[PDB]
């Protein structure tokens, strides 16, 4: 039987661990500014489609009013999981899978 006399050509890359290679579930993260014309939240909307086996949001925008911009974009068409949270000068809203 071979010893040393054997050729890889490739790598065993084995992890055992107790989570997944990497994280694919934050879909889209809009840290900006809550802008009224559709143009931030449009990936919140087309994510509806695209959607997997586990999503994630995270929205960090400052606006003078209330109202949630990206949240309200996944609402209409109706996500799974559309939350929000504010602090102070600012706002940042989040949805999940």
């Amino acid at each position: 039987m071979g010893s040393s006399h054997h050729h890889h050509h490739h790598s065993s890359g084995l992890v055992p661990r107790g989570s997944h290679m990497k994280n694919i579930v934050p879909d889209y993260r809009l840290d900006m500014v809550g802008e009224p014309c559709p143009y931030p939240a449009v990936a919140t909307l087309e994510a509806m489609p695209q959607l997997k086996k586990g999503e994630i949001l995270e929205v960090v925008s400052d606006c003078p009013q209330s109202i949630n911009n990206i949240p309200l974009d996944a609402r209409n068409h109706g996500y799974t999981v559309l939350d929000i949270q504010q602090d102070g000068p600012t706002i940042r809203y989040l949805i999940q899978k």
